């Protein structure tokens, strides 16, 4: 199991405009398209995306090229960030995995304000920081992927996602 094949279990694929969780504008392995409520905005960010006029709908190839660029850049986030790769160096393979996903989901920010539960994850306090991690609006809003997260940075295994 590797990055892609965990995320495109947490993200879905769907070649068509959509909502996310959130309700905002998503295409293909959860790419964002934008915050803004119209689905206007959405296709012309899609189209510039894209480099070409979707018209609201895509390929499978560019919804895979789509998702290479985003962990490249989610990596690299990640990698740009001090308090990010502080910990990110720290970690063992399949962790690191569980901060690329999250930072997939949330952005760099989102996840750099999750402070206390770095710190934990750093010192190596696995069933500490799980604890903490669960105390936050991320896990209240998406339960089943926040736990297969929470799991993995837990045991250090893709028992979560061994199932799925």
């Amino acid at each position: 199991m590797n990055i892609f094949e965990m995320l495109r279990i947490d993200e879905g694929l769907r070649l068509k405009i959509y909502k996310d969780t959130e309700g905002y504008y998503t295409i293909g392995i959860g790419h964002l398209l934008t915050k803004s409520p119209s689905l206007n905005a959405a296709k012309s960010e899609l189209d510039k995306a894209i480099g070409r006029n979707c018209n609201g709908v895509i390929t499978k190839d560019e919804a895979e090229k789509l998702f290479n660029q985003d962990v490249d850049a989610a990596v690299r986030g990640i990698l740009r960030n001090a308090k990010l790769k502080a910990v990110y160096d720290s970690l063992d393979a399949v962790r690191r995995c569980a901060l690329i996903n999250m930072v997939f989901q949330m952005g760099e920010t989102g996840v750099a304000g999750f402070t206390n539960s770095l710190r934990m994850l750093q010192q190596k306090r696995w069933d500490e920081a799980a604890v903490n991690l669960a105390k936050s609006r991320w896990y209240n809003q998406t339960p089943n992927r926040a736990k297969r997260v929470i799991t993995t940075f837990r045991t250090g295994t893709w028992d979560a996602y061994k199932n799925l």
